[PDB]
């Protein structure tokens, strides 16, 4: 109930695809294919095309389940596919390396049913302390755990953190102050990227208020 | 001869798919699942389903195709497959509509292969004077053809650009100062997002020069 938050802004995602395409230059591997892995990978994958010079891009959708009694997770591929991809090279792309069980599926997925040449992974971010696996590329590695939130995914996340105040709440009339107030003791966030009352107003139109 | 291009930053962007995304809402479409047509789309398909509140995220990549001797142009989906989307809402999503080409074939080919309930296309922008097809929604009408640089196409853009006036060289040559001039004259652009010396170093690499 009190989480280390770090807003990430454009700039900072273009400098990091950018990063992270100059490693997979600088060692050689010719990407065909960029397998991004959605939603999370979609953007930096873009981006990563654009510096690299690769043209096709496919994704999967991975959901991330949680078993209630057991707190068991288990990632899966949403609506699954076949491809003919041999005599690529794939480059798989996500966000984040936080657990390392996306790019784990995503890995074994796509060679068992995309059937590539070769497989390489890469995120913009990788937590050191967390990530069961290490992906063949990152830009940045991080040594103490935070949620990294995208400027892609602002919203979402706004409101996630939001609820996470307002199911703790005095209750039912929602003071925008004390909230704006608790975001910055919760998060460290004074001034979020979409303003609160933003938030608010599409939580109510999505009901969860 | 001159090309009309006008570059497009992350604000804009943001602004754009935030727009395209309230008209979404407005019109109490309930989307499902959005199907990016890759590679224009991918960013923009991200950020509206941030804004809407949209998990599961698809992608086919189309091809551009032009015959040498007609010159006819032909859209084509690359890679292939097949989902079940029945009782599902799908919105597709890309950058600009242009010719209308593009948004015509995704529609046609979502519908004969992915057998959603409805199917609504939606683009940032959209060129009146040339769009033979209009899609259901758009952020902004465009009515001067141009070609817009988006923040996840720099690279290529420029690559491109570049290459339009290499290919007229008088001499084998090069002069970085000719090519600035040549840009400013061509297009508008005073300063490239991305500097034209790393543009040329990265022709280099990939082979163009
Ligand atoms: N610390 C974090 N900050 C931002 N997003 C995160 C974080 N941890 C997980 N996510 C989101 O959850 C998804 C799945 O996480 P995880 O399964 O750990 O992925 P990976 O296999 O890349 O480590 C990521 O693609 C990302 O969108
Ligand atoms: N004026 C333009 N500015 C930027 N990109 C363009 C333009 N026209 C075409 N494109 C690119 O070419 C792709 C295909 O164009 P087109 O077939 O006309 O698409 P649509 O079916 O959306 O009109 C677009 O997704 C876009 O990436």
């Amino acid at each position: 109930q009190k989480i280390p938050v770090k807003v990430v802004t454009w700039d900072e995602i273009v400098s990091l695809s950018t990063k992270l395409a100059e490693k997979i230059k600088a060692d050689e591997y010719n990407v065909n294919v960029i397998v991004a892995i959605a939603r999370g990978g979609l953007v930096p994958a873009r981006l990563v095309a654009d510096v690299l010079g690769v043209f096709d891009i496919l994704s999967i959708k991975i959901e991330h389940w949680i078993e209630t009694a057991s707190h068991t997770p288990e990632a899966k591929v949403k609506y699954p596919f076949k491809v003919d991809l041999s005599d690529k090279n794939v480059l798989i792309i996500d966000d984040i390396t936080d657990t390392g069980d996306s790019i784990e599926l995503a890995r074994k997925y796509v060679m068992e049913n995309f059937r590539p040449t070769e497989v390489k992974t890469a995120t913009l971010q990788y937590i050191k302390p967390a990530a069961k696996i290490i992906p063949d590329y990152y830009a940045e590695e991080i040594v103490s755990w935070a949620w990294f939130m995208y400027p892609w995914n602002y919203w979402e996340d706004e409101i996630n953190l939001v609820n996470k105040i307002l199911i703790e709440r005095k209750t039912k009339d929602i003071d925008i102050n004390e909230l704006k107030r608790n975001f910055v003791e919760s998060y460290g966030i004074e001034n979020p990227p979409i303003s609160l009352d933003k938030i608010l107003t599409e939580m109510k139109r999505r009901k969860i208020v």
